[PDB]
């Protein structure tokens, strides 16, 4: 599907019946290729946050400006978001050392984050033998949905409550980056709530 046509005719109907969404094969093998040597060059669990025009990380700008033009077409619909920015890109290398992450929601209490979004860079992941799974429990649902932490693989979900979520210890070194999107008004809410600098 192109771009208009993902956004439109897939990932907002997607978002709005269940909250959740994965695209698979986002940007092709050669561009995802390139990411995964890229964030395997940057130099317990390792965090970094990327703006996308530091050396040696073009190719996760390119992740960055194409995940920005799909929610663009998205054209306001989702949820009734208005979404005007985002985070830079927390990139994170999580070692295989039989950590996970307790059940949380990503933003519980109006800090402005409406969608998280996430890519894979995982090629030949068997959950299996790794782990690494990510478990989402959508709000009031009767199921949960366990997430192959997938190369090339998009995930969207809403940040709030309506997705707690857990990750499962993993035994392969795994690497993954994330946005999260901002709705407008939230986002301005949570501004009038200190000064500038702070
Ligand atoms: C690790 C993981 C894997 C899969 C699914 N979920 C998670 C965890 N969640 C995802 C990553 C998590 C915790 C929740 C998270 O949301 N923000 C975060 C917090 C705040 C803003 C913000 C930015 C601008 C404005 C307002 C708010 C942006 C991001 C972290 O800094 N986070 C984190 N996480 C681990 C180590 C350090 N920091
Ligand atoms: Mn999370």
């Amino acid at each position: 599907l192109p771009a208009l046509k993902l956004a439109l005719e897939y990932i907002v109907p997607c978002m709005n019946k269940h909250g959740i969404c994965v695209v698979d094969d986002f940007l092709g093998k050669e561009t995802g290729q390139q990411i995964g040597d890229e964030v395997r060059a940057l130099h317990g669990d390792k965090i970094t946050w990327i703006e996308g025009k530091e050396p040696g990380c073009e190719t996760i700008g390119l992740l960055m400006s194409s995940m920005d033009d799909l929610i663009r077409h998205c054209n306001g619909k989702l949820g009734s978001y208005k979404i005007n920015g985002r985070t830079k890109a927390m990139v994170a290398c999580y070692p295989g050392n039989g950590t996970g992450y307790v059940r949380h929601v990503d933003n519980p209490n109006g800090d402005g984050r409406c969608v998280t979004c996430i890519y894979y860079l995982n090629k030949d992941w068997d959950a299996k033998v790794s782990g690494g799974i990510l478990r989402i429990f959508p709000e009031g649902k009767a199921q949960f949905a366990d997430i192959e932490p997938k190369f090339d693989r998009l995930l969207f979900f809403w940040s709030d409550r309506r997705n707690p979520h857990e990750v499962q210890p993993a035994y392969a070194t795994r690497y993954a980056i994330t946005v999260w999107y901002f709705d407008a008004d939230e986002r301005a809410r949570a501004k009038v709530k200190y000064l500038t600098g702070e």
